[PDB]
C-alpha cells in the first residue's frame, strides 16, 4: 500500500487504452485534468465535447487530459477498451485515454486512491467518487489543486487554468 506515501501524480503508472504502460512522470511540467469517463452517461456528450474543446485550445499552453474509463456508476461503461477507444475517436478525442479501471473500493487504481485523499482532492461529503465525470486538476508538480464533481461541466475548469499555466 505504498500509494499512501506518494506526494505527486508522477509517482504512479497506468496502462493506456491500447495496453501500453505509461509512466505518469511524463506529465511533469504539464497541467492535467484527470477524469473518470463513461460512454452511456447522460452527461457523456457535454463532457467529451468540452474536454476535446479544452484540449484543442490549451494543449499549446501545456494542458493535458487523462481519461480513465470506469463502469462503477450505473454500469455506464460496459464496453471493452477497443470499443471505448472507437467511441472516443468519434468525439475527435486526441488526448490520453487509459484502460478501464475502478475508482472506488479496494480494486481502485492506486492513482485514484491517492487523488481522493489529497488535501484538495477530498470531495463534499466523503472522498468517494460519486458518479461519472469527476475531474481533478493536477498542477505541473503532480499535486491535486481542485476536484470538480460530476455535474460541473469541463468548461467550469477553464477559469482556473491560467492560475497554473
Amino acid at each position: 500500500d505504498d500509494w499512501r506515501c506518494a506526494r505527486s501524480m508522477h509517482e504512479f503508472s497506468a496502462k493506456d487504452i491500447d495496453g501500453h504502460m505509461v509512466n505518469l512522470d511524463k506529465y511533469r511540467g504539464f497541467v492535467c485534468i484527470v477524469t473518470n469517463v463513461a460512454s452511456q452517461c447522460g452527461l457523456t456528450e457535454v463532457n467529451y465535447t468540452q474536454l476535446v474543446d479544452l484540449h484543442a485550445r490549451y494543449a499549446e499552453c501545456g494542458l493535458r487530459i487523462l481519461a480513465f474509463p470506469c463502469n462503477q456508476f450505473g454500469k455506464q461503461e460496459p464496453g471493452s477498451n477497443e470499443e471505448i477507444k472507437e467511441f472516443a475517436a468519434g468525439y475527435n478525442v486526441k488526448f490520453d485515454m487509459f484502460s478501464k479501471i475502478c475508482v472506488n473500493g479496494d480494486d481502485a487504481h492506486p492513482l485514484w486512491k491517492w487523488m481522493k485523499i489529497q488535501p484538495k482532492g477530498k470531495g463534499i461529503l466523503g472522498n468517494a467518487i460519486k458518479w461519472n465525470f469527476t475531474k481533478f486538476l493536477i498542477d505541473k508538480n503532480g499535486c491535486v489543486v481542485k476536484r470538480y464533481g460530476p455535474m460541473e461541466e469541463p468548461l467550469v475548469i477553464e477559469k482556473d487554468l491560467p492560475h497554473y499555466f
